[PDB]
């Protein structure tokens, strides 16, 4: 399992939910603020994740 180094990713199952990609030059406010910002608490996270451990 992971080494417990993820940010939040509590709104998206787990997969990179805005973990720097945007999948449409939109990682800026794509799945990070495409209505997500409404979270106004933390759901607007990114999703760094070490990937395994580093």
């Amino acid at each position: 399992a992971q080494p417990k180094c993820n940010p939040n990713l509590h709104y998206w199952t787990t997969q990179d939910e805005g973990a720097a990609i945007g999948a449409a030059w939109i990682p800026y406010f794509g799945p990070a603020a495409e209505g997500i910002y409404a979270e106004g608490l933390m759901h607007n996270q990114d999703g760094l994740i070490c990937g395994l451990r580093q």
